[PDB]
């Protein structure tokens, strides 16, 4: 596999706070058709990485979501958070703006002054992101079936209907969520899914921001996400098991999954 980046993932190595990789940072100096953007990157992957963008719900900004940047990029792999050009972007809109902000890490990959120069698989691209961010996520993924995974988390469109996804899709959903009820909005848009590995991982007593920055199952949250971008995006097999498995968690309220390998 000419993806496989670090050692042998282990349980603890993928609940830990920080994977193998040292990660560094950069603001985005002219972003390209989105409001704002940081870009996390591993130092000593030892090669190409994949690219992935993340997008907050309305209101929020970058702070949201920020702690998946670190967590991703320190297992292999180039993450940009975004502030979207209004704080009340709509997802159809965030949609656009998330794919903009992919194209300007690969943008940044092919510019000699990044510190992302080389650094990049333009070929090899994920989606995440929380609410109307979480709706974009699969909008994106709709619209651009070559992209590689989709993770959203507590997702949210005035559509339910994503059968159009062949994207793998890992959906996180938070119990007690009263913004985007689970049972109007998460899993209606999972049980959609008929031509797609997916899954649905539904945290115990969780509120809306229960996939946020701060929130307190980062190791849970943490491992599943990785290993889903890892198993679809580097097609890891070495992750297929933390990927696919039902974590057997007093965390998790609810554990579905399809297709998965």
């Amino acid at each position: 596999n000419p993806y496989a980046r670090g050692p042998n993932p282990t349980a603890a190595s993928l609940e830990a706070s920080a994977g193998p990789f040292t990660v560094r940072s950069f603001t985005v100096s002219r972003p390209s058709g989105y409001g704002a953007g940081t870009v996390y990157y591993p130092t000593n992957a030892g090669g190409t990485v994949g690219a992935i963008a993340i997008v907050p719900g309305y209101t929020a900004r970058q702070s949201s979501i920020k702690w998946w940047g670190p967590r991703l990029a320190s297992h292999g792999f180039v993450v940009i958070t975004i502030d979207t050009n209004s704080t009340l972007d709509q997802p159809s809109s965030r949609s656009s703006q998330q794919m903009a902000a992919l194209r300007q890490v690969a943008s940044l990959n092919g510019t000699s002054s990044s510190p992302i120069y080389g650094k990049v698989d333009t070929a090899r691209m994920g989606v995440m992101g929380w609410s109307m961010g979480g709706g974009g996520s699969l909008i994106s993924a709709a619209n651009n079936p070559s992209l590689k995974a989709a993770a959203p988390q507590a997702p949210w469109d005035s559509s339910t209907n994503f059968s159009s996804v062949t994207v793998p899709t890992l959906i996180f959903a938070c119990e007690n969520d009263s913004i985007a009820p689970v049972n109007s909005s998460a899993l209606p848009i999972y049980d959609s899914m008929s031509r797609n590995a997916k899954q649905f991982l539904e945290i115990a007593g969780g509120s809306h921001s229960c996939a946020n920055s701060g929130n307190s199952n980062q190791a849970l949250i943490g491992k599943k996400g990785v290993a889903w971008m890892k198993r679809f995006m580097d097609n890891d097999t070495r992750y297929s098991t933390f990927a696919c498995e039902n974590p057997n968690s007093t965390r998790v309220s609810d554990f579905r999954t399809a297709n998965c390998s």
